C-alpha cells in the first residue's frame, strides 16, 4: 500500500487528512548503479518535478 | 494499491482528504543502471513534469 | 504500507492527521553505487522536487 | 509500516496527529557507496525538496 | 515501525500527538562509503530539505 | 519501532505527547566511512534539513 | 537482473556456471498480507514446486 | 542484480562457479503481515520447493 | 547486488568460486508481523525448501 | 552488496574463494515482531532450508 | 558490505580464502520483539538451516 | 563491512586467509526482547545451522 487512505462511518472535518511526501529514489533492493563503473560521465539533467499545490 | 481512496457512509467536508507524493524512480527491485559499464557518456535531458495545480 | 490511513467509526476534526516526510535515497537493501569504480566523473543535476502546498 | 496512521471509535479534535520527518539517505542494509573507489569525482547536484507546507 | 500511530476508544483534543525527527543518514547495517579509497574527490551538493510546516 | 505512538482507551488532552529528536548519522552497526583511505578530498556541502515547524 | 548469464571471447568447460536461488515471497516494497485483520480463516494449499533436475 | 554472472575474456574450468542460495521471504521494506490483527486463524500450508538438482 | 560474479581476463581452475548462503527472512526496513495483536492462531506450515546439490 | 565475488586479471587455482553464511532472521532496521500483543498463539513450523551441497 | 570478495591482479592458490559465519538474529537497530507483551505463547518450530558443504 | 576480503597484486598461497565466526543474536542498538512482559510463555526451537564444512 501506498498513500490509500480507507475511511469508514465517519464525520469528516475541513483539511482532514494530510499525507505528504518526498520519496524520490527510496526504496531500492539490488538495485545497483555504476556497479563496475569505469571512466564514465554522468551529466544527466532532471527539469522540476513532484507536487506544486496552491 | 497506489493512491487509491475508499470511503463508505460517511458526510464529508471540504478539502477532506490529501494524498500528494513525488514518487520519481522510486521502488526498484533487481533494476540496475550502467551494471557493467565502461567510457559512457550520460546527458539525457527531462524537462518539467509532475503535477501543477492552481 | 506507506502513508496509509486507515479511520473507521469517528468523529473527524478540523486539520485532524498529518503525515509529512523527506525520504529522498532511503530504505536500501543491497544497492550500490560506484562500487568498483576508477576515473568517474558524476555531474547529475537533479531540480527541485517534493511536495509544495500553499 | 511507514507513516501509518490508524483510528478507530473516537472523537478527534484540530490538529490532533502530526508526524514529521527528515529520512534523507537514512535506514541502509548492505549498502555501500564507492566501496573500491580510485580518482573519482562526484559533483551531483541535488536541489530542494521534502514538504513545503504553508 | 517508522512513525505509526495506532489510537483507539478514546476523546482526543488539540494538538495530541508529535513525532518529530530528523533521521538523516541514520540506522546503516553493513553499509560502507569510500571503504578502499584513493585520490578520490567527493563535492556532491544537496540542498534544503525535510519538512518545513507553518 | 521508531516514533511509534500506541494509545488506547483514554481521554486525552491539548499537546499531549511529544517526541522530538536529532538522530542524524546515529545507529550504525559495521558501517565504515574511509576505512583504507589514502588522500582523498571530501567537501561535500548538505544544506538544511530536519522538521521546521511554526 | 535476475539469473542473467553474460559471457564474451572465452573457452568454457564443464558444469561452468551455476546460480541456484529459493527466492520464494522474497523483496516486497510496500505489500501487506492481512494488515487491519479480524476473524479471518487462512488455509490455503500450494502443493510442491521449485526447480527438479536430475 | 540478482545471480547475475558476467565472465569476458577468460579460460574457464569445470564446476568453477557456484552461487547458492535460500532467500524465502528476504529483503522486506515496509510490508506488514497482520499489522492490526484480532482473533485470526493463519494455517496456510505451503509444499516443498527450492532447487533440488542430482 | 546478490549473488553478482564478475571475472575479467582471467585462468579460472575447478570448483573456484563458492557463494552459499542461507539468508531467510533476513534484511527487513520497517517490516512489521503482529504488530499490534490481540488472541491470534498463528500454526502456517512452510515445507523443506532452498538449494538441495549433489 | 551481498556476496558478490569481483575477479580480474588473474590466475585462479581449485577451490580458491568460499562465502558461506547462515544469516537467518538478520538485519532488521526498526521492523517489529508482536510489538503489542496480548494472548497470541505462535506455532507457525518451517522446514529443513539453506544450501546442502554434496 | 556482506561476504564480498574483491581480487585484483594476483596469482591465486588452492582453498586460499574462507569466509564462515553464522549470523542469525543479529544486527538489530530498533527492532522489538514482544514489547509489550501478556499472556503470549511462543511455540514456533525452525528446522535446521545454513550451509552445509561435504 | 561484514567478511570483505580485498586483495591486490600479490601471490597467494594455500589456505592463505581465513574468518570464521558465531555472531548469533549479535550487535543490538535499542532492540528489545519481552521489554514489558507478564505471564509469557517462550518454548520456541530453533534447529542446527550454521557453516558445516567437511
Amino acid at each position: 500500500s501506498f498513500f490509500s487512505f480507507l475511511g469508514e462511518a465517519f464525520d469528516g472535518a475541513r483539511d482532514m487528512w494530510r499525507a505528504y511526501s518526498d520519496m524520490r529514489e527510496a526504496n531500492y533492493i539490488g538495485s545497483d548503479k555504476y556497479f563496475h563503473a569505469r571512466g564514465n560521465y554522468d551529466a544527466a539533467k532532471r527539469g522540476p518535478g513532484g507536487v506544486w499545490a496552491a
